[PDB]
């Protein structure tokens, strides 16, 4: 289908949701490039995947997504190695309200820069044969959170940018589809950032609320988030859609 | 009431909506500091206002909101001159998709930096007697726009940050209220930015759509937007609310 024999570039694939994405894509029969700033974690992940699939179907590149030149050298290294780019996934993110400027830079700016860098290669006008770009958001992009003000700001921006760029691409005859995912609580190391003042700052005194709400709702395993990505990729007529994943309902879509 | 004898700091007050805000506040009996990066326009505005009100109620400081140190030096210059800060309005903004990074920096980052600088002075925990912070957004912060992708991203983030910070302030016992305004098309020079590829880039070929939309939706006078800010200020029990101004309906509130 639209997965076999296709090249995918995934950001933040050393651990967690990105690693699950890469595993699913490799299982479906694709060639994957893994981008992360943590070298040891990425190398260990590649070694782990090399025990299941063939080594060539995988590549690892170290890069900080905030630095634009690194991303541009990363996109060019991938294309010169495989031959074409067909799937892009922008998933890297952090949580830090003390250093709220770096969080905004990583979460929001890098997504837009990657989206643009990807349209520069995948577009019909520039010689491409189309493809699909997916940007990762959170339920914090649709509801407010008292203890994560700057983090909420970034997810909302991601949602708006994705929705606008979908229509823009439809107008330009680019052959590219754009969609976003909005998951709930996921069992990853990021949750541990809640319990440390270095990441929370003046909001640490109110972490018990988030702890209680996690106890209420529950946590979702990283593999279930990946199936949603695969579902997005194989559907041809999905552009500008927002996916919500919840433990109570499942995979559903926001309505406007 | 809560307007007389109070100090207000307004950003982007040289021309347009900010100037209307300043005029309304001065008419109601307040002392106003005008912040803009255009020196000539600000000086001319201050001279124009000096012909109506007393000079001692008007202060003009020329600062770029993006540079944090300038913003910190402006806030301290304002307090050391008057004596206290009671109202803050973050209204400065631009529209440029070609240089989409500077637009994001000006529209979103500066708003958060100013809100935080303002809470550092207005909060009871730090010796203050409270006050009100207002951040300017657009209807593009609630609906997508094909030709203004990065601009749409900046307004959504503003809305999310304001909604979260309102609850955060309610929890901390700060005595500060936070709300935002989401106007429609307003008769200002910013509209002229649509007709220039310098400000639009690859999206210039699709400006005719906005042109028809501007004509159909009509236009709103800046003093009418100023009547909304005053309404927000005099209402004590409004925190975390979003105002929408339209030519068909009027002044109304988003519901969640
Ligand atoms: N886990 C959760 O509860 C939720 C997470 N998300 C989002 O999911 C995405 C993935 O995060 P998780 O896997 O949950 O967390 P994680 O912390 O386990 O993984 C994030 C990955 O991003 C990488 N990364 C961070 N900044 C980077 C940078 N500047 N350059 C390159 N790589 C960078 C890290 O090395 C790490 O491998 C993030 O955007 C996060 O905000 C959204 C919904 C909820
Ligand atoms: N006019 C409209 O149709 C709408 C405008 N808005 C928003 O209203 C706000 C006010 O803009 P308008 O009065 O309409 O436009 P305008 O272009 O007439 O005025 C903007 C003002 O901001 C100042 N400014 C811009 N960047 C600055 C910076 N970095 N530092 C200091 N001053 C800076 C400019 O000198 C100017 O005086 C903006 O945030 C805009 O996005 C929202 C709804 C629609
Ligand atoms: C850095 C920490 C990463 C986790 S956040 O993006 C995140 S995910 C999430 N999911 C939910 C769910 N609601 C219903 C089913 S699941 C809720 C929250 C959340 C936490 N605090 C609030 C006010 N909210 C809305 C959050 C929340 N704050
Ligand atoms: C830099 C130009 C500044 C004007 S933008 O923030 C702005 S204000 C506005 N207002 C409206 C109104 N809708 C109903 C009554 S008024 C519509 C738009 C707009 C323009 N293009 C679209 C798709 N939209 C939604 C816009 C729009 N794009």
């Amino acid at each position: 289908h639209m997965v076999n024999g296709k090249v995918a570039l995934v950001t933040g694939a050393a651990q967690g949701i990105g690693r699950a994405f890469a595993e699913a894509l490799l299982l479906k029969g694709a060639k994957v490039a893994l981008v992360d700033w943590n070298l040891e974690a990425g190398v260990q992940c590649k070694a782990a995947l090399d025990e299941q699939f063939e080594p060539q179907k995988t590549l690892f590149i170290q890069c900080d997504v905030a630095d634009q030149q690194q991303l541009r050298d990363t996109f060019r290294k991938v294309v010169d190695h495989f031959g074409r780019l067909d799937i892009l996934v922008n998933n890297a993110g952090v949580n830090n309200e003390k250093n709220w400027e770096k969080t905004l830079q990583i979460n929001l700016v890098s997504v837009i820069s990657g989206t643009y860098l990807g349209l520069d290669y995948m577009s019909k006008q520039n010689g491409g044969e189309g493809g699909i770009i997916i940007n990762m958001s959170s339920l914090a992009g649709l509801m407010p959170v008292a203890q994560q003000p700057v983090y909420c700001a970034s997810k909302h921006g991601i949602v708006g940018f994705t929705r606008s760029a979908a229509l823009a691409a439809n107008l330009m005859n680019s052959g590219v589809r754009l969609n976003a995912i909005c998951p709930g609580f996921v069992n990853t190391a990021i949750l541990e950032s809640i319990e440390k003042e270095e990441n929370m700052g003046q909001y640490i005194e109110y972490k018990d609320h988030i702890k209680d709400m996690i106890k209420y709702y529950g946590i979702l395993d990283p593999p279930l988030i990946a199936n949603g990505l695969i579902t997005l990729i194989e559907d041809d007529a999905l552009n500008g859609a927002i996916m919500k994943i919840t433990t109570s309902k499942g995979i559903h879509f926001q309505d406007y």
